[PDB]
């Protein structure tokens, strides 16, 4: 029993982190096979970041200008290319600790673990969600760029995120491992405002199911609702519309608890309309939306 | 910027987890040097757990009755002893992945990372605090016993916790790595009620400092207080008494933010008396007490 904001074990990703230095800029790289992936803004002076022309900046860089250190051993850079907003540094040594891996582009509402790194060294691991506005709410200081987000499926690391930017509002923007930003963000120090940070309704419902499974039941009510009725209330509270796809995804939690998804929707409707009245659910005074239905099943069943 | 409930990177501890089986009971062990540490209740049938005589139960066990598997390779058990509530299984092979390590007994209010494991396989990592009543609020299913709690200081793992028990209230009890329970708990399936789960005041204050550092300032007020005045309010709200030792420990956060500890105490006093009025602090609607002053400094400075 008990339900915790749980990250994937980070060892497999720890073995992939390196330091990348170009001129005076140091950040993190991801070493898989004989390629090191890092944010292309490694080539920028903070001055460059105001209006960088990356293709022009990159012309002035050679293989020997990219200093790649794995622990306290230097890797030899034999090639470099830009793919979207990431640099791929070809090295002469395959990472001997390369796990089975994939690159995946996640959807908003999907959760992942971040291994926060500085100078290629892991400092910590925490669980995130891709927000509906394609930001994440991370913990990233200067030097943390190139820190990665991931999921693990048994022995296969799916990399979904590389850290690039903090917006002036202190929220975070990055890319997939093909270097494509999540959302409309660019690797330039300019005005970039995030859109509405809506609540991930399907994740809230998953977490309410987690609460019931774990003995927190005070919020279960005598009501039901419809998708359309619930959605009128979701809209008012800046919750994402709930779709039949979401209801289908919650089916196994519905089944396990014997609470129909639309009944749990009606419980969530009353919580939105009435608030918590100073009560808590799984040690939270707000409705948690950074657990997916898959997360709740995994944690409640003990998948390794 | 941003402040997250962050666990230590778990790789060093992942390399230490093994499976221990005795008869039909399987749980986790910690492999350091040529010793595997596991809960002594590995020798119990669920029947035994009602009133176990561990010395008597252990007489019927030989080295070959303890099956220890590290990945899918069996370790040869050449000795076994009971120390308090843990078994030490001597194996013929030193763990080649043994990190630098210490065994530490933590105080209530101290935080640590848990690597939740099943069948010697890591499922997840999360951050805990030793509660003032010497419980932890974990996420542990059947098979999770022998999962460990730890802190990392650069390259040295300090092991502070081994998981043993869930109380009927769904909170968790375990030992240090010398096998001494935290608090008054015993490895017996009997009535064991936890005492008052008080709030770790010094950790709340640390987290309020983290909030200010991260731009969340709405709760800073025009007031100050005294330790004695604050403590009258702490008592009423089941907060731990604040001591001059706590004020001294908060000194670096006081210094960095320029907010006197007793001024932050007066902000916390108003939050207790007035509540949050539907506002949040670092994405929480309650006062977070599972960050130590050391945690806040580490995260806010980016220690690896």
């Amino acid at each position: 029993s008990g339900f915790r904001k749980m990250a994937f074990p980070s060892g497999k990703v720890e073995g992939c982190m390196v330091q990348v230095t170009c001129g005076t800029t140091t950040l993190n790289g991801l070493w898989l096979d004989d390629v090191v992936y890092c944010p292309r803004h490694v080539i920028c002076t903070s001055e460059d970041m105001l209006n960088p022309n990356y293709e022009d900046l990159l012309i002035r860089k050679s293989n020997h200008n990219f200093l790649v250190q794995a622990g306290n051993v230097q890797l030899r850079v034999i090639g470099h290319s830009m793919q979207n907003c990431v640099l791929k540094l070809k090295v002469d040594t395959a990472n001997p600790k390369t796990p089975k891996y994939k690159f995946v582009r996640i959807q908003p509402g999907q959760t992942f673990s971040v291994l926060a790194c500085y100078n290629g060294s892991p400092s910590g691991v925490y669980q995130c969600a891709m927000r509906p506005n394609f930001t994440i709410k991370g913990s990233f200081l200067n030097g943390s760029c190139g820190s990665v987000g991931f999921n693990i499926d048994y022995d296969c690391v799916s990399f979904c995120y590389m850290h690039h930017m903090e917006l002036p509002t202190g929220v975070h923007a990055g890319t997939d491992l093909e270097g494509n930003f999540y959302g409309p963000f660019v690797d330039r120090q300019t005005a970039q405002a995030a859109g509405t940070d809506t609540t991930i309704t399907v994740n809230v419902l998953a977490w309410l199911y987690a609460a019931v499974i774990n003995g927190d039941r005070w919020f279960l009510n005598r009501f039901t609702t419809t998708l359309n009725d619930f959605n009128l209330v979701a809209m008012k509270y800046n919750y994402e519309p709930l779709t039949q796809d979401h209801v289908d995804i919650l089916g196994p939690l519905s089944a396990q608890t014997g609470i129909a998804v639309l009944d749990m929707c009606a419980s969530l409707k009353e919580l939105l309309q009435n608030g918590m009245n100073g009560r808590t659910i799984l040690g939270s005074a707000l409705l948690e939306d950074e657990f997916t239905p898959f997360d709740v099943v995994r944690q409640c069943s003990g998948v390794t």
